[PDB]
């Protein structure tokens, strides 16, 4: 038992108003692909708030963009779910990874073909530059499963991995689908955008570690606990400090991003798309708080 911090995040609260319509489409796609055959998984799907989660990740998205996003969340839930039924699972991750590079599947493999299909629908006809970013981030995410099972822990090294395991970088890549244009390469990977992406992802992950530690180990509060040996509250306290650091960096990066966008030679609509994307990343940090409060 500990006092969970009352995290302050300044950015306005935003939630996608297409939730109901998109969620029905998600479940329809889940059942048509048979991705939740067991009642335990079906119950846990709606209990964790997988659909609501999407409404807070992409609050500005049109109905069709939210819908594809919810499919990715739903599939990720299944990937995670059937991994939990298990060290021979390394082969399954490598198979999933292959589908992202057009490798046909040999076996029957229900989930691995579902990824192949969703990947095909998401990626084909999109700019290669975007696809490469999305696959790179989604692959990093999948790789954390083999890393985290091989390790079954250092703080600095955990944060490096956690930025990707939390899934935010590939989730934000998908936000580009609703913008009037894709981010130029020069913007997607500029210093301020990289700084924002890392700090944003880590802020959300570390807040997740604090909300999680009751259930529970790959977690910032547990790592700090069984190294120093001090209180659970004292560990949560130090993670709160870490969260605050990430928020300071988010704010700094966003200011630096506007200056960088003004420096770069960009058409106005590209500049405008970048400002919007950044504001959406920031919005996620307030959205998380209300999402957690809702699933309780």
């Amino acid at each position: 038992e500990f006092e969970i911090p009352d995290f302050y995040v300044p950015f306005p609260l935003e939630c996608n108003p297409h939730l109901e319509e998109a969620s029905r489409a998600m479940w329809e796609w889940i059942d048509a692909n048979g991705l939740a055959p067991t009642e335990r998984a079906r119950d846990r799907m709606r209990r964790t708030g997988a659909d609501l989660s999407g409404a807070y990740v992409w609050p500005r998205a049109d109905l069709d963009t939210l819908t594809i996003g919810l499919k990715w969340i739903a599939l990720t839930f299944r990937i995670d779910d059937q991994i939990d039924e298990d060290p021979a699972r390394m082969t399954a991750i490598d198979e999933l990874r292959g589908t992202l590079h057009g490798l046909p599947v040999s076996g029957r493999s229900p989930t691995a073909r579902a990824l192949g299909a969703l990947w095909q629908e998401t990626a084909l006809g999109r700019p290669a530059t975007w696809c490469d970013a999305f696959i790179g981030h989604f692959e990093a995410f999948l790789q954390t499963y083999t890393t985290e099972a091989g390790l079954n822990l250092r703080l600095d090294d955990y944060l490096d991995r956690r930025m990707y395991s939390v899934g935010m970088p590939w989730l934000w890549d998908l936000d580009e689908l609703r913008l009037p244009i894709f981010l130029p390469g020069s913007v997607r990977t500029c210093g301020p955008m990289n700084k924002l992406r890392r700090a944003g992802a880590l802020h959300i992950a570390l807040v997740n570690d604090v909300f999680s530690v009751e259930r529970e180990q790959h977690n910032a509060v547990t790592i700090i606990r069984e190294a120093q040996g001090c209180s659970l509250q004292e560990a949560v306290d130090q993670v709160a400090v870490l969260v605050e650091a990430q928020l300071h960096t988010v704010l700094q990066a966003r200011q630096e991003l506007l200056e960088e966008l003004d420096r770069q030679a960009l058409p106005s609509r590209a500049r405008e798309a970048a400002v919007d994307y950044a504001a959406n990343v920031a919005a996620n940090l307030s959205g998380q708080l209300v999402w957690h409060s809702s699933v309780e």
